[PDB]
């Protein structure tokens, strides 16, 4: 159901691939232990969001590790090729991470943003909302990416249209909302909103991959557009929180980020 099934892999491909996997766990458990000892340098109000950037990091860095050992039991190096031989890999085991640390991602945004109260709780929900059919969708569509491709679109499609107002909704309350922010990161929040609109959209890309790169070098090529876009949407991103986190628990006099 998903081309990764379709494809024997040279040697070369297959422990790229693995590679690709096993470096994405050390980068995001290293991540982990930063995001740990930083978090006292932030005042109790912004502390939930290096929590948060903890919390997305394990639970990115389970589902990689998880990847890499089903795809080494999958395959076996048979004849010059690593051939299919139990079928226990899918990227369907990718968008159920996405349910969990996207409203993390996204709940940690809010946070730095100093909203709070009644504007919070509804703010998440809708976004929460917003993302969670934005993946069901997505994962409804990847379903066909080998048989129906037109089902691939259509449902990518409908992913879309709730992608788009998510982004509206976090656009909207980023410029609305900055000229609260201290420390002058007033300024880096609208970065890293252009930094979520970069490595977000790449996914959609990885996504498609099956419609124009149906091949080997297209699974490749997929996981790799996958690294990228998710050391950009998890690590990267939750440096530059924790980063307006401490600086407004600098601003707002909390010693230990002074
Ligand atoms: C069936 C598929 C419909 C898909 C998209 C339209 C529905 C989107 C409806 C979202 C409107 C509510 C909203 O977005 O409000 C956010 C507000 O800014 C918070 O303060
Ligand atoms: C649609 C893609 C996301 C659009 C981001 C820009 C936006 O949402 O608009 C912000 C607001 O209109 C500025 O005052
Ligand atoms: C690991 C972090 C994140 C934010 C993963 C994000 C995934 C997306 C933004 C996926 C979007 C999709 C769209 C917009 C339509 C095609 C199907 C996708 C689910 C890949
Ligand atoms: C203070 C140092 C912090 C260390 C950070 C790096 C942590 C990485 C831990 C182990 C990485 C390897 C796990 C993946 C096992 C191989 C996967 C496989 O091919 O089956
Ligand atoms: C059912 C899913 C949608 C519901 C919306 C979720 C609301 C999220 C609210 C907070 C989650 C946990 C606490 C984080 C807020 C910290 C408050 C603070 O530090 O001032
Ligand atoms: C327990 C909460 C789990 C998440 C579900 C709640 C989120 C609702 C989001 C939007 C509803 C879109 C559902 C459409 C599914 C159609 C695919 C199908 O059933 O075949
Ligand atoms: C996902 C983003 C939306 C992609 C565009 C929507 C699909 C229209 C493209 C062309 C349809 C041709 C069907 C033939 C197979
Ligand atoms: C989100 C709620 C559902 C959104 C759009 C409904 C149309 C999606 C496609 C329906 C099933 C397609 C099919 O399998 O024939
Ligand atoms: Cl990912």
């Amino acid at each position: 159901k998903n081309i990764e099934s379709l494809f024997d892999y040279s040697a070369g491909q297959f422990e790229f691939i693995d590679h690709l996997l096993t470096m994405g766990v050390g980068v995001h458990f290293a991540a982990l232990i930063f995001f740990l000892v930083v978090s006292q340098f932030v005042a109790p109000k912004y502390r939930i969001a290096t929590a948060l950037s903890c919390i997305v990091m394990v639970s990115a860095g389970l589902i990689l590790n998880s990847q890499a050992v089903m795809w080494t039991d999958a395959y076996a190096y048979v004849d010059g090729s690593y051939q299919l031989q139990d079928l226990t890999f899918s990227n369907g085991y990718r968008y159920v991470n996405w349910m969990a640390t996207i409203p993390c991602l996204l709940l940690q945004l809010l946070i730095v943003l100093n909203l709070k109260g009644k504007e919070l709780f509804s703010t998440a929900t809708w976004l929460i909302l917003a993302a969670w059919g934005m993946i069901i969708t997505g994962y409804v569509g990847q379903l066909y990416e080998v048989d129906d491709i037109a089902q691939l679109m259509i449902w990518g499609a409908v992913s879309t249209a709730f992608f788009v107002v998510m982004n509206w909704i976090v656009g909207t309350k980023i410029f609305k909302n900055r000229a609260t922010m201290l420390g002058g990161t007033d300024s880096t929040i609208t970065k890293v909103f252009w930094l979520m609109m970069f490595a977000w959209t790449l996914y959609p890309i990885a996504y498609l991959v099956p419609a124009f790169m149906n091949n080997a070098d297209g699974v490749v090529l997929r996981q790799l557009l996958f690294t990228i876009a998710d050391i950009s949407s998890k690590v990267i991103y939750g440096l530059m929180i924790t980063y307006i986190a401490i600086q407004q628990s600098a601003a707002a006099g909390y010693v230990p980020a002074q």
